[PDB]
Parts: C-alpha cells; structure tokens; sequence
C-alpha cells in the first residue's frame, strides 16, 4: 500500500507525455528530483496483474539510451510512472536549431536509437509508438546521449483524442494498423525517423491524419525527392530494408547495427530547412489544439495560495503559448500565414476545411488568403464555441 504523495512533492510541469501530463516532482525526504507521468484511470489494455509483472521487468532493465523507470504507484483514479528527469529536450526541436545537420550527425541518432531498441528486444519489449516526441536528449548539448520515452507502455494502455494523437500516423507501421504486428514495428518506424531526418519529409504524408494512414497501409515511398541527390546510396539501402512491407522480411534492429551505413558513418542544408517547416507546422497544430482544449476547461461555472474570477490571468497565458508557436512558425517573420499554410496546419489538427474557411469569413470577410495571429487566434476561439 504506496502512496505517491507520502513520498513525493510537485514542483513544475515538464510537458504532456503519452498517456497523461508529466510532472517534475520531488522525494520528501532525499530532495532527488523525478519526472512523474500521471495516467487518469485511459483504458488499461491487459489485466491489472499483466501490468505489475511488466512494470517490474521494466524496473530492472538498463540502457544508456532507454528511459529509467523509477517507480510505478496507483491509487483508485491514477497511475503514477515516477521516472528520471532528462532536460535537453526533444531530437527534432534540437536538430532545428542546428545550422548544419549532416549524414553522419543522423547516423550517430540512429545509432543511439537502435541501440535501445536491440537491448529491448533482447527483452522483448514492443514499443510499438516510436516517435520523435518519444527521444529526448539526456543534457543541453548536442553530442547528448538519446533516452526513448515510454518503451512498453503500450501493450497495457489504449490511446482517440486529436489534441494528443497527433503527429503519430507518420511513424505507425502498417502492420500495426491491420492488428497483428511484433518488434518489427519498431524498425519500420525507426526508418521513417532516419528517412525523415535525411529528407526533412515523411516517407508517407497527406493532407489529414486518414491520407497519411492511406499511404502507410499501402507502404509505398520514393527517393524521388531533390534531397536524396546528397544523401549516399548506403543510407537509402538500409532506409529500403527498415521500410519493407512484409515484417518477417523486414530486417530486424541488430541487424541494421551491423549495416554498412551504420558501422561506416558534407552538409544537408535543404533537410534542415524541411526538418524546420515539419516541426514548427507539428509545434503549432498542436499548440493551436492545446489552446482550444484551454479555453473550453474553463471550469469558471464551477462558481499554495496564489490568491495573492482571475481567470484572465490564465488566458493571457495560453495566448501566448499560442502566440509563441505562431511566431516561431512564421519564419520570414512576415506576421501572416497564407490560406495554404493554413490548409496545412488545420489538416494536420483535424478541421474540416470548409469549417475554419467558414470561421474565417465570419473573424474578417476582407483578408485575401493571410491572417495574422490575432485572426488566427479569433477563429481557433469560434472553431471552439466561443
Ligand atoms: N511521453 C512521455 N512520457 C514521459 C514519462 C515520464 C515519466 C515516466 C514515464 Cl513511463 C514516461 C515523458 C518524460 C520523461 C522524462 C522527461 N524529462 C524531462 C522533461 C520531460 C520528460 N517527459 S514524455
């Protein structure tokens, strides 16, 4: 009978995790700091004695590129994941701030990233939702070692929610999505990774979550693409063989160590470019969900101190969550996103195009395809009952 809170003290919020939000959190008693993902009892996939034994395997196990699972505790409406605390962020969001990003800097991610992938395996753990949100880099720098987040959670937990879920058909593996799949669908998605950071451009996209699905079951991509002039023939051999259709002729983990790309590895400036429009396009989706998800919470019909209706405080503070992912998208700082930008976001998010088309007449019926963020922000707000 282990209570959480007889053991540990929040501090600040880390982010959203898979599952529930993640909570940087403190013992009472020896100050170590832990990154607590919080998971409201979420459907649980298996038995509630299927996940103990799993959860106790997942306790022992030791990589340097795996997450460490700390502690697990459950109390009648929760789950608590006490985990470590790793603080240079998420790959991508580093890679973009690179100036050069080249073959051998994604060799030496891949590298890391198969490497925790063989030792799982060996254990036979599935993730099955390996994702670029799913590596975060150990420290500040950009030579850090590459923990993967969440590696076994999944074949225990369900999920349907578009403000989460998004940014995860890229990566699924088609095998996944008919029902019967195995460890293989971690190195389908690992090639996608590798193919994205290459390219800057999913192997298989679309214009909504459904469309990209459709190119992941049908599985079929080209290197047709101006950015795969520089890239060497041995990435594109061992990119085919981690994105072959049929999982048993799909090359497994070890062996993609032992690939001639791998154990042998210019500048990539037009993956960079892509890489950028990728993420700030995926950080704004998400921010412009997060913002509606906001404002419908408040609840202020439900009517530490801090005391010290105030709910316009945390309203100018979701503008500018918002308003920051605006600005980071907005490259050429020209302050407008075109029509066809936003054609781009709101698909990506999941808006009927004739929905915010129709919101966007109603906030200005005279802009000529571009909005700025204060119009941005007034359609969000309609698309979402205010
Ligand atoms: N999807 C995610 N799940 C977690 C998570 C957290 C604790 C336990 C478990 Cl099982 C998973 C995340 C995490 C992990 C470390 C972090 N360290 C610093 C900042 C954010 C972090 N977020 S992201």
């Amino acid at each position: 009978t282990a209570i959480f809170s007889d053991r540990y003290k929040g501090q600040r919020v880390l982010g959203k995790g898979s599952f529930g939000e993640v909570i940087l959190c403190k013992d009472k008693i020896t100050g170590q700091e832990c990154a607590v993902k919080v998971i409201s009892k979420v459907k649980q996939k298996t038995d509630k004695e299927s996940l103990l034994r799993e959860v106790q395997l997942l306790k022992q196990l030791d990589h340097p590129n795996i997450m460490k699972l700390y502690e697990f505790f459950e109390d009648k409406g929760y789950f608590y994941l006490v985990g470590e605390v790793y603080t240079g962020g998420e790959l991508f969001d580093e890679i973009i701030s690179r100036k050069r990003f080249s073959e051998v800097d994604a060799a030496r991610i891949i590298r890391q990233v198969l490497s925790g992938i063989t030792y799982m395996h060996k254990n036979k753990i599935v993730h099955r939702d390996l994702k670029p949100e799913n590596l975060l880099l150990e420290s500040k720098s950009k030579d850090a070692n590459i923990r993967i987040i969440d590696f076994g959670l999944s074949t225990h937990f369900e999920a349907k929610k578009m403000k989460d879920k998004i940014g995860t058909a890229y990566y699924i593996a088609p095998e996944v999505l008919h029902g019967t799949y195995d460890e293989k669908c971690d190195v389908w998605s690992t090639g996608v990774i590798l193919y994205i950071l290459l390219s800057g451009c999913p192997p298989f996209n679309g214009a909504n979550e459904y469309d990209i699905l459709k190119k992941v079951e049908k599985g079929k991509y080209t290197f047709e693409l101006p950015q795969w002039k520089k890239v060497s023939e041995s990435a594109k051999d061992l990119i085919r063989k981690m994105l072959t259709y049929v999982p048993s002729m799909r090359i497994s983990a070890r062996d993609a160590l032992d690939h001639e790309w791998i154990q042998t590895y210019p500048s990539l400036d037009n993956a960079i470019l892509n890489i950028r429009q990728f993420q700030g396009t995926q950080k704004l989706a998400q921010a412009a969900l997060l913002y509606m998800g906001s404002k419908l919470t408040s609840e202020t019909k439900e009517l530490e101190h801090e005391v010290d209706v105030a709910m316009d405080r945390k309203t100018l503070l979701s503008r500018e969550r918002l308003e920051r992912a605006f600005r980071m998208f907005d490259s050429d700082n020209s302050g407008k996103i075109s029509s066809t930008e936003l054609a781009t976001i709101f698909g990506v998010s999941d808006v009927d195009s004739e929905t915010w088309k129709s919101v966007l007449s109603e906030v200005d019926k005279n802009n000529d395809g571009e909005v700025d963020f204060d119009e941005f922000q007034q359609m969000l707000l309609k698309l979402c009952g205010n």
